[PDB]
């Protein structure tokens, strides 16, 4: 759609060696793959490839090329998954090399680190969760920067890579029903603030609703939210008017707080991202502080 400028972004075909999926969805797939030089060293790193599937519909190509576009129009940051290059000339697919993540989402990973978790001391501690908000909402404080929205920020959509890196990913009914597991699917709605369940209506102080749910979720290790309730049109209606989650197992009282002041009623009333980010850094600072 945009300009495109091949100078900066695109990679040649002949120095991308695919290997296996790394996921298949409704509209494409991410393969692993290795990269000669795509950081301008003479270094192989591995990547991963959004790419079409072999059916592949006209509809489908065209967006994958807009996020593509949109990649290149929001720019880099440590803490979003980044646009490392493209294949998009005559002589095979289209093909967009970004940030690969060998940790995976941050949900299922929590969720593993149960049995390897202490408040403080290998292991996850509460240095390691405020770190990752912290870090989440540097992401996010970002992409309200370049007039962003998410629209589905969830602790799922997290990707942990090495040195407990965390980067924002903006992507279950697709996968083989033979296949799905107990967690392999996620009810979305249960991170929409009560303005966009109701109204359907996205904007960044919804998308920190979302954050608030993704606390809770890190906090409780990778936990559903909404424990045990199920969602009725009587949960919306409770939602809009003052019920809200507990406190989860792995909470101090400083990040509950902070769940709860994400959760404001009132759209205006809820933290920045930039607001977030001191308070969260704050935070932060706090939990490794000596006598
Ligand atoms: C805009 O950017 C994007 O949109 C985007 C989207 C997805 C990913 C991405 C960028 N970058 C990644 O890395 C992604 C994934 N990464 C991954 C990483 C590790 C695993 N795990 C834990 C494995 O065990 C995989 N394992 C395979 C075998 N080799 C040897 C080692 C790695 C699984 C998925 C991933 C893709 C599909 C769905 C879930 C996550």
């Amino acid at each position: 759609r945009l300009p495109y400028d091949a100078s900066k972004w695109e990679f040649p075909r002949d120095r991308l060696k695919l290997g296996k999926p790394l996921g298949r969805g409704a509209f494409g797939q991410v393969i692993e793959a290795d990269a000669f030089g795509i950081d301008k060293t003479a270094t192989c790193r591995t990547v991963a490839v959004k790419m079409l599937k072999e059916g592949a519909t006209h509809s489908e190509h065209r967006a994958l090329m807009s996020e593509l576009k949109i990649l290149i129009h929001i720019g880099h940051h440590l803490n979003v998954v980044n646009l490392l290059g493209a294949c998009t000339k005559p002589g095979g697919p289209l093909m967009v090399i970004v940030e690969f993540c060998k940790f995976g989402n941050l949900s299922t990973y929590l969720r593993s680190k149960r049995n390897e978790f202490v408040p403080y001391k290998d292991f996850l501690t509460l240095e390691h969760l405020i770190c990752y908000s912290f870090q989440v909402a540097k992401g996010m404080e970002f992409l309200a920067s370049r007039k962003c929205i998410h629209r589905d920020l969830a602790a799922r959509n997290i990707l942990l890579s090495e040195k407990n890196v965390v980067k924002i990913c903006d992507f279950d009914i697709y996968k083989d029903p033979d296949y799905v597991r107990k967690g392999d699917a996620r009810l979305p709605l249960k991170w929409m603030a009560p303005e966009t369940i109701f109204d359907r209506v996205y904007t960044i102080q919804s998308d920190v609703w979302s954050f608030g749910v993704l606390l809770w979720e890190i906090f409780s290790l990778g936990a559903s939210p909404y424990p045990g309730v199920k969602i009725d049109e009587e949960f919306c209606r409770r939602l809009k008017e003052g019920t809200r989650m507990r406190a989860p197992d792995y909470t101090t009282p400083e990040m509950y707080q902070t769940m709860l002041d994400c959760w404001h009623g009132e759209p205006s009333q809820r933290p920045t991202f930039s607001e977030l980010v001191e308070h969260l850094g704050n935070l932060l600072q706090a939990n490794a502080q000596q006598d």
